[PDB]
């Protein structure tokens, strides 16, 4: 795996405090060539750089193409990926969304990339914008932008709802050294032309992937509120069942502990230890995988979204089941804290969330299919005990109806909630981030 060819962010993340998504159209594409090799290409951060905290530059650089910037840029080659060449927008109803709700930018093909800028303050970003509108002139042209930011203190690393985010990732096979319980998948699951990518592609998009952008706001004040309100009766502080209820939704506590290792209580020394927060398969030795939802509930997340043991092979860790179906998640919150009038009132009047980015070889095979198939899916996983799993409770979706979500409440796996939506999409784009190599390369010629 050419590691020095592969754009950081695919594999390992900016690693940066501050992120800019600066979408742009291409107006003058000899120009636009003529700095993308001389002015980009140069400064585009690989997974190496990122890699080591002695080579970090000051602002971290990535870059990928829409279909329609990669034809702007006279590139007509297929990349093999269907749901790339049309464009997020289109794809909107297989999401049970409409891009009547969407970002008036997202909602078309206008969209011709995406420029991620990534440093500790964003004073720095803003020096890098100028510079590359400069150096661009007309040529390049910003139709939206989305500034996101680490959450500070001990709520970084953690997503606007509370919870530890980043835990969980595919290893690829020769690159990672796998921790206990991760996925391993061959490296043609992520980079397209890679060890095992089953699709032909052309040799120049050899190391890149394919960047699933989604814009998604969260209700934070209403979500908590909605977690005290439904909380399960029980024995400790309203708080703490409120807490249980909250980590039932998602599949971990806050502290990234995982409520399969731990379905009663949070424990924040496991959360925090990479060596166990991830060492499970759902299937518990004494009950029965098909009914027992007391560990985690069949609707849960993260066991939406990597189902493990649900889809068969190992029963005790790691399980590989569905390899072909992860994706590397880069995502980053955006938005402010919430504040003092929102939290007393339990309702949302600033705009924040999650600007999310999964990375995936086949779009089919991961961020769409993990949405479709799986999360809006009420009977996935297949073969449980009552069928009728229910949505996912965080990011399911049913054309904006409130969604039913079964096998939360401990006491009884039967007893449905009828839950509003805490996550509203507005929307995003299919990109192309293609290797070091043909940025300078075929897409400058
Ligand atoms: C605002 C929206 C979202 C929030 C708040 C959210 C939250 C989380 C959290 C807290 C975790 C556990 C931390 C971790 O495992 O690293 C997680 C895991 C995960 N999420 Fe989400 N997520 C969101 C959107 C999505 C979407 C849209 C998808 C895919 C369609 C997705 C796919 C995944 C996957 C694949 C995992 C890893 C599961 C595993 O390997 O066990 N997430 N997410």
């Amino acid at each position: 795996l050419n590691t020095i060819d592969i754009q950081g962010d695919i594999l390992v993340g900016m690693h940066k405090q501050k992120q800019l998504f600066y979408f742009f159209a291409i107006n003058d594409p000899a120009t636009f060539k003529t700095h993308l090799a001389s002015d980009i290409a140069p400064v585009v951060a690989s997974v190496t750089q990122l890699s080591n905290v002695a080579t970090q530059p000051l602002v971290a650089l990535n870059i990928a193409f829409s279909n329609t910037g990669l034809l702007a840029l006279g590139v007509t080659d297929n990349l093999g990926d269907s749901l790339f060449a049309n464009g997020q927008a289109k794809d909107a109803t297989s999401f049970k969304e409409s891009t009547s709700s969407w970002v008036p930018q997202f909602a078309g093909t206008g969209i011709h990339g995406v420029i991620i800028l990534a440093s500790d303050t964003t004073d720095l970003i803003d020096q890098q914008v100028a510079s590359i509108e400069s150096t661009f002139g007309s040529s390049i042209s910003k139709l939206y932008s989305l500034s996101a930011s680490i959450r500070p203190g001990n709520e970084a690393g953690h997503e606007m709802f509370g919870f530890l985010d980043g835990i969980a990732q595919p290893a690829i096979n020769g690159f990672n050294t796998p921790l206990p319980g991760q996925n391993i998948v061959d490296a043609g699951v992520i980079i397209t032309g890679a060890t095992n990518d089953p699709i032909t592609r052309p040799s120049w998009a050899v190391g890149g992937s394919f960047l699933a952008f989604r814009q998604l706001e969260q209700l934070v004040p209403e979500f908590n509120k909605y977690l005290l309100d439904n909380a399960p009766a029980g024995s400790g502080s309203l708080q703490a069942r409120a807490d249980l209820l909250g980590a039932r939704m998602v599949g971990r506590w806050k502290s990234g502990a995982p409520i399969d290792l731990t379905p009663t209580a949070d424990d924040p020394a496991l959360g925090a230890d990479a060596q166990r927060n991830n060492n499970f398969t759902y299937s518990h030795a004494g009950f029965d995988l098909g009914s027992d939802q007391s560990h985690c509930p069949f609707s849960a997340h993260i066991r939406k979204t990597r189902p493990r043991a649900d889809l068969g092979g190992s029963l005790t860790p790691p399980n590989l089941s569905a390899g072909a179906n992860s994706i590397m998640r880069s995502g980053i919150p955006y938005g402010p804290e919430v504040t003092s009038a929102e939290s007393a009132s339990n309702t949302t009047t600033q705009e924040r969330g999650g600007a999310f980015v999964a990375y995936q070889a086949q779009l089919s095979q991961g961020f769409h299919f993990l949405q479709q198939t799986w999360a809006d899916n009420a009977n996935f996983p297949p073969g449980k005990t009552p069928a009728t799993v229910g949505l996912d409770p965080i990011i399911g979706q049913n054309n904006g109806q409130p969604r039913v979500v079964n096998g939360l409440l401990p006491s009884n796996s039967s007893a449905s909630l009828s839950i509003p939506q805490f996550v509203v999409s507005h929307g995003g784009e299919y990109f192309f981030s293609p290797p070091i190599s043909a940025i300078g390369g075929r897409l400058s010629a």
